[PDB]
């Protein structure tokens, strides 16, 4: 399929070179794959999802209603799997709410959400974590264990304009850690960087769904916006080949990535820009 006039992020990922061609081509769509969005919740009824979004668990309220009262998780989820704004337009979306209405949460609750995905994922699965905090081996262990259990984890590098290795789950060995770029292929000014990164993806001024109505959109910036582009492409690859392990997904992302495009990428950063096609 070819989507004309896509938002810039997804426009960027299906081509090697600028300028943007105002087209988002897909050969796959994330069919048969589930993307777990560990975040502020998801507005399941948003027009973007067409029924494909449902609640996993809410660790803020302690119940099964993982609706979004912040917006962040809905935006992240639309980048992964929205009809208009999304990479993988037929993926299943499951909200795992670990962040409150103000976008905050405890290490304990985030770990609870990671474990929940590990224990509940069935079939080809990817999990996205557009969130981070101070270095935590407890958090890293939970991520690494969920990955060892067969779920590809994709996480934001963080918005500190610093070495991403200082933060969890960014530094977690088996996380795919995602830095942010702009529409001219610069590292975003806020993007964390360095050897704990695996890949770069569009993260500045990304348009996607928002929680205020079933048709609402928002345009926001962050490694939190870059992460779901990568999670969405993992879902494409797992539709294409449902037999890939997380390690094989990681390798395929890296071998398929566009090389040597990111300017000001910083010492130790992999100069790899997300590429969605096979
Ligand atoms: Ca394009």
């Amino acid at each position: 399929a070819d989507q004309p006039s896509p938002t810039w992020g997804i426009d960027r990922i299906d081509q090697r070179n600028l300028p943007l061609d105002n087209n988002y081509h897909t050969d796959y769509d994330g069919s048969g794959v589930t993307a777990f969005v560990i975040d502020t919740g998801v507005l399941n009824t948003h027009n973007e999802f067409g029924g494909r979004a449902s609640s996993g668990y809410d660790f803020i309220d302690n119940d099964y209603d993982a609706t979004d009262c912040n917006g962040h998780g809905t935006h992240v989820a639309g980048t992964i799997g929205g009809s208009t704004y999304g990479v993988a337009k037929n993926v299943n979306v499951v909200g795992v709410r670990v962040l409150n209405c103000s976008g905050s949460g405890s290490n304990s609750g985030v770990i609870a959400g990671i474990n929940w995905v590990k224990n509940n994922a069935s079939g080809p699965a990817v999990a996205n974590m557009s969130l981070g905090g101070g270095a935590s081996q407890a958090t890293d262990d939970a991520v690494n264990a969920a990955v060892a259990a067969g779920i590809t984890f994709v996480v934001a590098a963080g918005n500190d304009n610093s070495n991403a290795c200082n933060y969890s789950p960014a530094r977690a060995a088996d996380a795919i850690t995602v830095g942010s770029t702009t529409s001219n292929d610069s590292r975003s000014s806020f993007s964390n960087y360095g050897t704990c990164l695996d890949i770069y993806a569009p993260g500045s001024s990304i348009t996607s769904s928002w929680y205020t109505s079933n048709s609402a959109t928002n345009t926001i910036s962050g490694t939190s916006m870059a992460s779901p582009h990568v999670a969405g492409v993992a879902a494409l690859y797992l539709d294409e080949n449902p037999n890939l392990s997380p390690a094989q997904v990681t390798n395929l992302l890296k071998t398929r990535a566009t090389a040597d495009k990111v300017t000001d990428a910083k010492t130790g950063s992999p100069n790899k820009l997300l590429f969605s096609l096979a």
